[PDB]
């Protein structure tokens, strides 16, 4: 057909209903990627993949304990077969329509067309690859905040990392250390953009004396547009940011 | 006499009733001093003074707009005359008891005995040198927080910078930028100790969901001993700390 390939919507392919959404454009973030991936065994192969990748769209589903990724890039058969023919623990099979399904113990990968990859990782309850792939024809309709949508628009335009968390509450708490004082935090948005060797950030948190005080201790700004608290144009080192992701 | 010299109490000499008290021991803080004083005209002479100085005790009085300093150190006549004979705008006179009073347009300095200096800076309303000097015989009885007293005890023991602000409220606000939302902040204590090229800090503020959250964004710790909020073993760069003092 290739008619589906006319208008692929990456967010519709990862799926609606997720707890966390990520946009990660590679260009302008190569430094950070390197820091995060400087400690691995596949560092050489991951860098070759990064060189082939424009942007990653991700979604985490807590219920089924899974991550679904859509990689926009360039993954010709020779390069994917090259990567696969090195790795251990990976198996591969070719479906009736010739598209390769790669399978690992917790991870599935397909390359349905040469410009994109679909990756599904997690528990035995993670989505079937063929189900994700069906959304190449009938995409989901996820609801995403305005600036998240902006960064995803016209792939190649943005170098901003975007993260959208439906419930800031049981994401901060239910992460690693788990006491329940039940912080009444709804939707959370986080945007990250590089400058020299630092990251400019913007954080929105769904909820002015302690406003100006925090505007001084944490970089420079505070805002209130009603429901939300907005920490704008803050700063963080590429160094600490990678330590956050390490978890 | 020299009988007064048997037990000089530096805090009693700067005076009771002040708005801010400072303890600044030189050793272990030479790096910081350098950063603060790297931009001056007297940098050479100040370093020679720093080399002669064990600890500074300070007090700021808002009402009379003055700072009173007691420097414990070694300031022999040859060295003070050396410093004075270089400087412009300074005059000197010898009192009936032979002790030298140095005078500048906004600043008075005496060396009542070779191991200490008394410095009074500020408006035309600042204390008379001879009045400060009387407290070498009849010291004031200032009231200071326990850890402030600890750092001042046994001169040479501590490398911790200690700051005590009677009213955190109109010190943060009434500094530089002055809007009045009237933050109900009473006494404030701040302690600063060097490690490699960073400063470990402890801040107490007179007033647990946002407690653990701030314990994560600002270094590592929060406490509540009743009236006070205690930010313990926090961290700051020698670099930014000097920019704070620049004001």
């Amino acid at each position: 057909s290739g008619a589906w390939k006319a208008s692929v919507d990456p967010l519709g392919v990862v799926g609606s209903g997720a707890d966390v959404y990520l946009y990660f454009p590679v260009a302008g973030n190569e430094n950070l990627i390197s820091r995060i991936i400087e400690n691995h065994e596949s560092k050489a192969d991951i860098k070759k993949i990064v060189d082939r990748t424009t942007a990653v769209y991700g979604a985490f589903f807590a219920r089924s304990k899974e991550f679904r990724l859509f990689g926009s890039g360039s993954y010709p058969y020779a390069f994917t077969n090259l990567i696969f023919s090195r790795s251990d623990g990976w198996a591969s099979t070719k479906t009736e329509h010739g598209i390769t399904y790669y399978e690992s113990e917790h991870t599935d990968v397909s390359i349905p067309a040469p410009h994109f990859s679909c990756v599904i990782f997690g528990s035995s309850k993670r989505e079937r690859m063929s189900k994700m792939l069906s959304r190449l024809v009938n995409p989901d309709r996820p609801q995403l905040p305005p600036r998240f949508e902006k960064e995803c628009t016209s792939e190649g335009t943005s170098q901003t990392v975007a993260l959208y968390i439906k419930n800031g509450g049981h994401f901060i708490t239910k992460l690693l250390n788990f006491p329940q004082l039940n912080l009444p935090l709804g939707a959370m948005e986080l945007y990250l953009t590089a400058r020299r060797n630092e990251y400019l950030y913007t954080l929105s948190l769904q909820l002015f004396p302690i406003q100006f005080l925090i505007s001084r201790v944490l970089n420079a700004h505070i805002h209130v547009e009603g429901d939300r608290l907005i920490i704008e144009d803050g700063t963080i080192s590429a160094e600490r940011l990678a330590s956050v992701i390490s978890s």
